[PDB]
């Protein structure tokens, strides 16, 4: 009601390849969307650390709500 909708629906985004998970070559994919357009400048394998707070090495539903959190 109002919350999860919206809610996995931006799971959906960066998983549009599917898996149900989001990997460092997902996420990684999604940023020169966010960001815009990037031929090289290399430092995506910092953002995956700040996500991949699990020490899982990938992001589930519960991990990517708790990472939208402050
Ligand atoms: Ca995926
Ligand atoms: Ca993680």
């Amino acid at each position: 009601m109002i919350g999860v909708k919206e809610l996995r629906d931006a799971f959906r985004e960066f998983d549009t390849n599917g898996d149900g998970e989001i990997s460092t070559s997902e996420l990684r994919e999604a940023m020169r969307k966010l960001l815009g357009h990037q031929v090289g400048h290399r430092d995506i394998e910092e953002i995956i650390r700040d996500v991949d707070l699990n020490g899982d090495g990938r992001v589930d539903f519960e991990e990517f709500v708790r990472m939208m959190s402050r």
